[PDB]
RNA sequence: CUGUAUUAUAU
């Protein structure tokens, strides 16, 4: 039984011959073509392996669809393994296919079929440049599928590769925001506690929450940390660290075109977020209800605060609108007068009516009487200005919300 | 006379 060392034949001019194509826009090798850009029916996966042409198919639309179609699913099939080997044998080739507009779709197909063994090498390849892959419009789709399908220790290793990176620039990126959200919504909190430490800084939190994309990152993190079933307070301490920055900067965030949505989320949530709801109303909304109610963005925040606040805070909000402001020196107009005829404030006055109408069904008699007293104050001002309000769509809806009402 | 986001890849 003499030994045989079988070295591989050097085929050093095969990429050179796969670079010949009919079209200059397509990469399909001419030998696989039918002349019309499609894959000739004589072609087999063994032909792609024999000619070392995996990249050139993967970078072509129809050749990549051919790869996705015929790739065996089972991990013990020999063609599966030889293709997987061609994919992963060179790290730079692998990462370039991940960043391609067409080849990424083959990489995802491999992940759909992968077992733990294949996932280890895929994870080792991806970790070497995870940050820039998250920024790429093609590769981020691979990273998100990897977060979904990988065993959690592998997905954790990859997620931890983002620690100490430029997470503002990544969180606000049109591609990377979805990678951060997929991590936060999918993986255990221990895999991304570094993201909560990053957002503890006020400047990072502000720069991210006031962004069309970053506000989604902050909101998905709050949703995950607030949903609970626990005996100690780990997610409690993490949530507390994040919410402190939101509460410290909620006056600016509530009036922002993007961050207003997460402030409303904190207020509508209740339960684990209820204490933070109360802080926002007391330290940001109060003393500012009139100005915020005339703003395009913050007027939605004031609506949800009237909708969801506990009675003790609804009372301070009500008392500010009816009694909190010095009437205008020229017009003698108070806050309710302004909001009744304002294009944004009319919506706040409508929530105030709805809140009071539903609060009349409250068990405590004093509360029911107090909600009725506020409705009577609104009814009176509306009557004094009905001749004008009935001409607007807002005033018609206000008058209809106050009809057939037994206040006490 | 009605009032705000994002919800992203196949030349």
């Amino acid at each position: 039984a003499v030994r045989l060392i079988d070295l591989e034949n050097n085929a050093s001019f095969s990429k050179s011959l796969n670079s010949t194509t009919r079209s200059h826009k397509c990469t399909l090798p001419i030998w696989a073509g039918d002349g019309e850009g499609n894959v000739s029916d004589s072609v087999t996966l063994q032909d792609v392996l024999a000619n070392d042409a995996l990249v050139e198919f993967a970078t072509d639309k129809n050749g990549c669809r051919f790869l996705q179609e015929h790739y065996p699913t089972e991990n013990d099939n020999d063609v599966h393994q030889k293709l997987f080997r061609k994919l992963v044998e060179d790290r730079a080739i692998f990462l370039s296919l991940c960043s391609n507009m067409f080849g990424n779709f083959f990489v995802q197909r491999v992940l759909e079929c992968s077992n733990t063994e294949e996932q280890e090498i895929l994870t080792e390849h991806l970790a070497t440049d995870l940050y820039n892959l998250c920024l790429d419009k093609s590769a981020c789709r691979v990273i998100q599928l990897a977060i979904q399908k990988l065993d959690v220790h592998l997905a954790t290793r990859l997620s931890l590769e983002l620690r100490d990176t430029h997470l503002v620039r990544l969180s606000i990126d049109q591609n990377g925001n979805h990678v951060i959200q997929k991590i936060v919504k999918t993986l255990p909190v221990s895999s991304w506690t570094f993201l909560v430490d990053f957002f503890a800084d006020d400047d990072n939190l502000i720069h991210v929450c006031q962004d069309k994309y970053g506000c989604r990152v902050i909101q998905s993190t709050v949703e995950t940390l607030s949903t609970d079933a626990q005996c100690y307070q780990h997610r409690v301490i993490l949530l507390r660290s994040l919410m402190a920055g939101v509460t410290r900067n909620c006056t600016q965030l509530a009036s922002n075109e993007f961050a207003n949505y997460v402030v409303q989320h904190v207020i509508k949530c209740g339960d684990a977020l209820a204490v933070y709801r109360d802080i926002i109303i007391e330290q940001c909304l109060l003393q500012n209800l009139l100005s915020m109610s005339q703003e395009k963005y913050a007027s939605h925040v004031v609506e949800v605060a009237f909708e969801c606040a506990p009675y003790r805070l609804v009372a301070e909000m009500m008392n500010e609108i009816f009694e909190g402001y010095i009437p205008h020196p020229d017009t003698n107009r108070d806050a309710l007068d302004i909001l009744l005829f304002h294009q944004y404030g009319n919506y706040v006055v409508q929530q105030m009516i709805q809140t009071c109408v539903l609060g009349q069904n409250a068990r405590d008699q004093k509360q029911s009487e107090m909600y009725g007293m506020w409705l009577e104050k609104i009814h009176g001002r509306v009557m004094r200005n009905a001749h004008r309000l009935e001409r607007f769509s807002s005033g018609k809806k206000i008058i209809e919300a106050l009809q057939s009402m037994s206040l006490y």
